């Protein structure tokens, strides 16, 4: 069940206008052969250019939508589009480049895929809505063969140079001319009615169709992400560590405790309504409050309507005390809320472009997140940075400069000289806070919140 059998059937109706006469009866084996590659009954970790829906989902970080459009087949120029927004024109002799032979076009393709993917993935998955010219164009920029390692590292080979006769990974690929052992999946095999634009536009208003290869490449990947991550969700799939996943996750846990602890000391709510993760624990275990939990999974399509979360008849009175939405994305938080909300517009190696202004946040798990919406926070304000500790001032066991800060809310600062312990803890908490913010999370609080109210929790 692991890899896609080359003897699996491929539906060819999508191909039959670019490739008139194509047999209705077709295997991957016969297709790969038609595309001009040979698999030489090779047991060597590359059983099939094509992959399963499941294998594609495990390798979502590798997805590059790919589309070719006739400009005028061997006679005519081809427009090559990628979900990066790039259009190359190959001649057989948004970004829109003029006509150039394959021997240069293939160099740009390696550069582009290398720069896009070296910090995402060990491979490429071309995501297709196949009509034929994209499949027949692959021979011009792709070599296949046994799985290999980089010449300069232990990462698997994704590129090949005919100049030096060597293999590189995405990190070491500079001056290479061929994509080596790519993967591909044809979305059109998944059983849709009607064309790409009609299927994409059911779900997504944010990507248009200018009738250029890059636009279709983008719609193809977007529709795929919609199918695999919006409509269908799988929180039982792991994904490897490629960045600061672990620091960001730790940071998030530290800020959550800090902000909620300070909220209860400052405003002394008798009840907290904790709306979201059904595995959640009390983030402030010692706090005095009545802690009531409401279960909701991450919304991956549209933000939850607060009408549905709350009404339809709990503590019922969610106007009593404070509401904690920790990555529980709604359309409009009530005024008595503490909110963490992911900003889908953030550029990072963890956040992949998604469907209808949403983004795909891949950190241990994959979480499609609805489009960041400023209007959601109208009853709240941005939560200002601050560090609060009631821990004793006592070093124990990190070279020093005396810390001066208005936002270091401690006994020692109240007494006008921050102790070394609270200065180390403060500087750590600020780093965590910046990690978390710069990872795209944004924090919001009820308007009455005032760090001034914390200073009398020491007297
Ligand atoms: C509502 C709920 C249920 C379960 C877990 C969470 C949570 O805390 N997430 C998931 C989504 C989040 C994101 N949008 O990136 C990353 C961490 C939220
Ligand atoms: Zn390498
Ligand atoms: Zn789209
Ligand atoms: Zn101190």
């Amino acid at each position: 069940p692991t890899h896609l059998s080359v003897d699996t059937k491929f539906k060819t109706e999508g191909l039959c206008v670019d490739i008139p006469g194509i047999p209705k009866d077709m295997t991957y084996r016969r297709l790969i052969s038609m595309m001009g590659f040979k698999m030489n009954y090779q047991v060597n970790g590359y059983p099939n250019m094509f992959i399963t829906r499941e294998e594609a989902i495990r390798h979502v970080r590798a997805w590059i939508g790919f589309d070719v459009e006739g400009c005028h087949g061997t006679n005519l120029p081809l427009q090559l589009g990628f979900s990066t927004g790039v259009n190359l024109v190959a001649v057989p002799t948004p970004l829109m480049y003029k006509g150039l032979p394959w021997n240069v076009v293939r160099i740009k393709i390696v550069q582009m895929l290398s720069d896009t993917l070296k910090n995402l993935s060990d491979r490429v998955v071309f995501v297709l809505w196949a009509h034929g010219f994209e499949l027949t164009s692959m021979k011009y920029f792709v070599k296949i063969g046994p799985e290999r390692t980089c010449c300069l590292c232990d990462r698997r080979a994704t590129c090949f140079s005919t100049a030096s006769d060597t293999y590189a990974c995405w990190h070491h690929s500079i001056g290479f001319d061929y994509v080596y052992n790519p993967f591909m999946i044809d979305v059109q095999q998944w059983g849709f009615t009607g064309n790409l634009q009609s299927n994409h536009d059911l779900y997504c208003q944010v990507h248009g169709n200018a009738h250029v290869a890059s636009c279709d490449a983008i719609m193809t990947r977007c529709l795929a992400v919609h199918e695999c991550f919006v409509k269908r969700v799988d929180w039982t799939i792991e994904y490897p560590i490629i960045g600061d996943e672990l620091k960001i996750n730790a940071a998030c846990r530290k800020v959550q405790h800090m902000v909620v602890k300070a909220a209860l000391l400052a405003d002394k709510f008798p009840v907290l309504h904790d709306i979201g993760n059904p595995k959640a624990i009390k983030c402030v275990p010692q706090a005095d409050v009545e802690w009531k939990f409401y279960d909701a999974q991450p919304c991956s399509d549209k933000a939850y309507k607060i009408e549905e979360l709350f009404y339809s008849y709990h503590s019922d009175k969610f106007t009593d005390g404070v509401c904690l939405f920790w990555n529980c994305n709604v359309d409009r938080y009530p005024a008595n809320s503490i909110v963490c909300r992911f900003d889908t517009r953030v550029l990072s190696n963890l956040n992949l472009p998604g469907c209808d202004g949403g983004s795909l946040y891949v950190n241990k798990h994959a979480f499609h997140t609805p489009a960041f919406d400023k209007s959601a926070f109208v009853n709240l304000k941005q939560l200002p940075f601050f560090y609060y500790s009631d821990s004793p001032c006592e070093s124990h066991g990190i070279d020093y400069v005396p810390l001066k800060s208005a936002t270091c809310i401690t006994r020692c600062n109240l007494g006008g000289a921050v102790c070394r312990h609270h200065a180390n803890e403060y500087r750590l908490y600020l780093d965590a806070y910046n990690m978390m913010i710069s990872a795209g999370f944004s924090l919001w609080v009820y308007k009455q919140f005032d760090t001034y109210n914390l200073w009398n929790t020491f007297t």
